[PDB]
């Protein structure tokens, strides 16, 4: 499923991401753009690793979730990488909660840097009513 920018603001609202582990809708908002274009089922294998990002989020299968073909990973969200590939998005979400509960936080996901980070991402949920 490709998300159209508010409907998945209001959407990601609802689920308890803004303000998450002290992370702005708007920021999660960016990182999903930038990501996969608010696309479900984006998926990207690095051929350098040999791992695979996965969903709206595009979570690495080398600490985050389980797809068997990943050497010397983990399953830090404890789900199928399959599960990262739904048009509901309710598990793409609680292991992206998961992933910022580490350290880095919102860092984790070079993108972010790049694209987001000290940079006005007020544009990503302008009239969205959220
Ligand atoms: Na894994």
């Amino acid at each position: 499923k490709v998300f159209e920018r508010c409907e998945l603001a209001r959407v990601l609202k609802r689920l308890g991401m803004d303000g998450y582990r002290g992370i702005s809708l708007a920021n999660w908002m960016c990182l999903a753009k930038w990501e996969s274009g608010y696309n479900t089922r984006a998926t990207n294998y690095n051929a350098g690793d040999r791992s695979t990002d996965y969903g709206i989020f595009q979570i690495n299968s080398r600490y985050w979730c389980n797809d068997g073909k990943t050497p010397g990973a983990v399953n830090a969200c404890h789900l199928s990488c399959s599960a990262l590939l739904q048009d509901n998005i309710a598990d793409a979400v609680a292991c992206a909660k998961r992933v910022v509960r580490d350290p880095q936080g919102i860092r984790a996901w070079v993108a972010w840097r790049n694209r987001c980070q000290n940079r006005d991402v007020r544009q990503y949920v302008q009239g969205c009513g959220v």
